[PDB]
């Protein structure tokens, strides 16, 4: 896998190298710091929407997992030699930010459905269908980018196989969310709509990301991918947990949640 990224092509210099490093650590930080955010307010939401701030506590840790190991993997792998940091090791990859995604994107889109007031066969229903479009997404997804150091061309034509599989994402929950949003308290039928588009936006730099390799094959690229991944992660993640959050204790609140009620 360390081979088949665009990653092992080339040298960084300190300024790069660091960068990078920073980002990831940085990113470890945020996701461990907004955890103990989301483990803290979970007492203040009713027993409904309690899982919903729950999943967020292990999008945090697994993101952070995640960020963590590569960021090791960054420094194992390079070593500062002749006034550049080269490839030692083949111990960086980025698939496992692949397998980040097929753990949290289940959290993410259960959490959301849960706060449209989704309630057992449908909740159940609704939930298999995007599950499975999601992981076709990314498995994919995952296969195409095996391939951006060799063959470009499969690269596209599996990320066009992928998007067909955003694309109908998409779809299902946009059409849940607005045929739901009159069922929702405390005025959060206002606030799911802009959790909608927050998550059109956050989830669309992913692919950006992804095409890198094909427009910007330089250590640039590089560096460039992982600011995306890292502006996306956080918003697909944190931002969006926190807004989840917020509509899961306006709700409580509305639904005579004393605690809820308290803490707003
Ligand atoms: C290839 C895309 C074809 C996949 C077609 C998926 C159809 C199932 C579906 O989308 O059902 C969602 C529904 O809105 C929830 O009840
Ligand atoms: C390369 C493979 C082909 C690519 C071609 C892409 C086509 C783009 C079309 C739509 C964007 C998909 C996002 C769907 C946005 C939400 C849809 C929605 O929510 O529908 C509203 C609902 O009908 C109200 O009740
Ligand atoms: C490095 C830190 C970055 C990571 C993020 C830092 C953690 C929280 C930041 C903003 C929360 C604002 C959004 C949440 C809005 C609703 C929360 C709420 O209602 O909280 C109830 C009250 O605070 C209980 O006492
Ligand atoms: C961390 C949370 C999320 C929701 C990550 C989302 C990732 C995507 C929406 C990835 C999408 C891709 C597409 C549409 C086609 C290129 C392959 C990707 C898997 C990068
Ligand atoms: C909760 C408060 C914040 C918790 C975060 C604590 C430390 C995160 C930093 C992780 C260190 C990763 C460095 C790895 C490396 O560069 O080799
Ligand atoms: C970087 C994060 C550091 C934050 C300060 C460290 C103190 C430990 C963190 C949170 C304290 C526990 C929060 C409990 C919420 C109050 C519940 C209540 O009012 O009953
Ligand atoms: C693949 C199978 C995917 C199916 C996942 C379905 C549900 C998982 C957990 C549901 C959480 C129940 C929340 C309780 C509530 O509605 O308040
Ligand atoms: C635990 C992860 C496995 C999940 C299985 C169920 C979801 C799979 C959904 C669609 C997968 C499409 C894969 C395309 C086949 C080509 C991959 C290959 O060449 O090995
Ligand atoms: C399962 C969902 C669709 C899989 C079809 C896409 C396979 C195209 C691969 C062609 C190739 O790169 O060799
Ligand atoms: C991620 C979304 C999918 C991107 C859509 C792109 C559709 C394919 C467009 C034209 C394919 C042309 C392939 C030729 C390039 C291969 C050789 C080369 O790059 O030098």
């Amino acid at each position: 896998n360390s081979m088949k990224n665009i990653e092992s092509l080339f040298d960084y210099s300190a300024g790069q190298f660091e960068f990078i490093d920073h980002l990831l650590t940085m990113g470890v930080g945020v996701h461990f710091a907004a955890l103990i955010f989301f483990l803290v307010v979970s007492q203040f939401v009713a027993p409904k929407y309690r899982i919903a701030t729950a999943l967020s506590c292990i999008v945090m840790v697994s993101a952070g997992l995640i960020l963590n190991s590569q960021a090791v993997m960054w420094t194992d792998a390079y070593a500062y030699v002749d006034g550049s940091y080269q490839l030692q090791d083949l111990t960086f990859s980025n698939g496992y930010r692949y397998v980040n995604w097929m753990a949290t994107i289940p959290c993410l889109l259960l959490q959301l459905l849960i706060v449209l007031n989704l309630k057992g066969k449908e909740l159940f229903s609704t939930a298999t269908w995007l599950i499975l479009a999601a992981w076709g997404m990314i498995i994919t997804g995952y296969v195409g980018q095996l391939y951006e150091v060799d063959d470009i061309a499969q690269l596209m034509i599996w990320g066009a196989v992928s998007t067909a599989f955003f694309v109908v994402m998409n779809w299902i929950v946009g059409t849940k969310i607005f045929k739901n949003r009159a069922t929702m308290l405390g005025g959060t039928d206002s606030t799911i709509t802009k959790v909608f588009w927050l998550m059109m936006f956050a989830w669309t730099l992913y692919p950006i990301a992804y095409l890198v390799p094909a427009f910007m094959n330089n250590a640039d690229g590089v560096v460039l991918r992982q600011l995306l991944f890292t502006i996306a992660d956080i918003s697909s993640k944190v931002i969006y947990g926190l807004m989840i959050t917020y509509i899961a204790i306006q709700q409580s609140a509305a639904a005579g949640y004393v605690p809820a009620q308290q803490a707003l």
